[PDB]
Formats: C-alpha cells, structure tokens, sequence
C-alpha cells in the first residue's frame, strides 16, 4: 500500500465539482474564430498547427484530435481548467469541433518553441537550472492542486528561449490524485517511464512525474539524449538496471511486494551501481558539477517515495543562484 508523502489529501477535501470531470459540461466556441497559418507538428493523440485568432490577431497553438472518448477528453479539460493561471502551465484558450465530423480542436496559447534537440545543447549551465526550475513551479502547483501530469518529457515542455518562457503542456495523460488509487501504467513515454510502470506498481502518485524530470535532466548536464534509450518497457527497466544497479531494484521489489514476470527478471540479470561520474566526458564537462549530480540522485531513485518532491527539489542548492536572482 502506497500513497503520496504530500498532497495526499487534497482531491479529499476539494468537492465533487473539481475532481468528477465525468460531469463536465464541454461549452464550444466558434471555430471561425481560428485559422491555420502552419502546421507545426503531429502525434498519435493529434495534429498540430500554428494559428491565429481572426478577432484580436493574436497567435494560438490548434490541435486537431483525433477520434477520442468523452471520458478522455473530459478529462483533459478538466484539468486544464483546475489548473488554469498556474505558474507555467499552458492555458487552454478554447474547445471547438466541426459539426460534420464532429472532430474536435483544442486551442492554446502559442510558445515560440525551438525543437530541444537544437535547443539544449546550446543550453549553459545556468540556462539549465533556470528552465529546470521553471519547469518545477509547474510541478509543484499541478501536484499541490492533486493533479499528476504523467507524461513529463522534452516534447512536452515549449521553450521560447528568446523570451525565456517555459509552458508545460499536453495534459491529455494527466490524472487527478487519489490515495489508494490503482492507475493504469500505460502512461508517459518509455525513455521517461519509471521503475513503478515498469513492474506494474499501479498505486503511484506525483512522485513519477519526479523520475521523468530526473531524466530529462540527466539527459540535459550528461549531454545524452534520451539517458535510458531502451526500445521497449522490459529493456527500458534494464537500462534503468545497468546504471542504478540490480541491489537497489531487488530492495525495491521486496518493499513493495513485487514479482517481476519471469522474462523481464531474466533480461534485467545481475548489474552493479554504476557512479554518476561514470557519464562525465569532455563534451558535458562545463556541466556536471557536484550540485547537480547530487539532485540527479535524488530524483533518480527506484523507491518513489524516497524521490525529493518538486517543492523539494527546488530548494536544492542547485538552484542557489535561480532562487536569489528571482527575489
Ligand atoms: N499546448 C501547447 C503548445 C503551445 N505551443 N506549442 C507549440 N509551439 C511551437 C511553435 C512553433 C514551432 C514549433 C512548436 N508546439 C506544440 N506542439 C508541436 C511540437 C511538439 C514537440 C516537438 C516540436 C513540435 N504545442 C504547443
């Protein structure tokens, strides 16, 4: 039996007209409203382009989904609603469908967003804590309004590094938090999964966006892009195994009372911890201090209850400077 160590309680004591997104009322806007002006993306969940607003001449992101269940995308409006005016959290702007095929568009606001594979290695050392940071105020909020994004990865993050503004967005995965809850594990992307999805530990809660935070910021400082490229769940959580080391993931398992199936324990075998100095290299030198190496290892831990909370991890001294130069 697991539960979260914060925010445990506050889907208990908020009322049934923030968390029983079921009985939401979509409300739709005018789709007039909105033109496309570029394509600027796709995904399995929909298809992205740039647009503007034909009223005010303002720029917008429109998403055109693709077929979708009421409960789904009830779910995401929900949660975009509870969470609007959040610190980086994208704002939905409007809901529109065509009346033909009933397809529906989501409409957000529009990030400049420089794709992260040219963006970050660009990144300084500083550019790093600072949109780390940023991106953990939105944690934090979303998982104090009992909220988990689950789907925490670099495609999901929008960076307009000239302006400096981060938004996390896609809250198609989110969940509200409830204590005891048995999620599905089929969420978030595999480099990002953590080791509960992984061995089917269904009763997790915030702390797994904090393992996919640790590893899009390993991926970040160590330069290696993803940092557990594994190509499928089972050789994801050997990946995880060759750097963590096995000990760690057996004293996991017994904790939790965890029997992995027999073909994954096999292809996971036998490995030792491997330090986290082991990935410094000329190329991520400037990078990899011991401030920032000991974070990483407080977010990267098998036992999500011993991961630092996003409240936590920004107190960190890692972002000493951040913090100072925000007050
Ligand atoms: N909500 C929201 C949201 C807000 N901006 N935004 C953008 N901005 C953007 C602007 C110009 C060029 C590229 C993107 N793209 C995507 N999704 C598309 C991206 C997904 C990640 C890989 C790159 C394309 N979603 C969003």
């Amino acid at each position: 039996m697991s539960k979260a160590r914060v925010y445990a309680d506050v889907n208990v004591l908020r009322p049934k007209e923030y968390w029983d997104y079921e009985a939401l009322t979509v409300q739709w806007g005018e789709q007039d409203d909105y033109e496309v002006v570029r394509k600027v993306g796709r995904g399995k969940y929909s298809e992205v382009f740039e647009g503007i607003n034909v009223n005010n001449n303002e720029k917008c992101i429109i998403k055109i989904l693709k077929p979708v269940k009421k409960k789904k995308i009830k779910r995401e409006i929900k949660i975009l609603q509870n969470l609007c005016g959040g610190p980086n959290i994208v704002k939905l702007l409007d809901i529109v469908r065509d009346q033909h095929s009933k397809t529906p568009s989501l409409i957000f606001e529009y990030v400049n967003n420089t794709d992260f594979k040219v963006l970050y290695p660009t990144l300084t050392d500083y550019d790093i804590r600072y949109y780390i940071y940023e991106l953990l105020k939105a944690l934090d909020y979303c998982h104090s309004q009992g909220i988990m994004h689950r789907d925490v990865k670099p495609h999901n993050v929008m960076i307009d590094h000239e302006l400096r503004k981060l938004r996390l967005i896609d809250w198609g995965l989110a969940e509200f938090y409830h204590p005891g809850k048995e999620y599905n594990v089929r969420v978030a992307s595999r480099y990002f999964k953590g080791p509960e999805l992984l061995v089917d530990l269904q009763d997790y809660d915030y702390s797994l966006d904090m393992w996919s935070l640790g590893c899009m910021f390993a991926g970040m400082i160590f330069r290696k892009e993803p940092f557990f490229y594994g190509h499928d769940n089972h050789d994801q959580l050997v990946k995880i195994a060759k750097v963590l080391g096995t000990d760690g993931l057996n004293a996991y398992l017994n904790k939790y009372r965890i029997e992995l199936d027999p073909q994954l324990e096999a292809l996971v075998g036998r490995h030792s911890r491997k330090p986290w100095l082991k990935f410094m290299n000329a190329d991520n030198q400037h990078l990899v201090s011991p401030e920032a190496i000991d974070f990483l290892d407080k977010l990267l831990r098998y036992d999500h209850q011993e991961r630092l909370t996003a409240l936590e991890a920004m107190t960190h001294p890692y972002f000493q400077q951040v913090r100072a130069a925000e007050n």
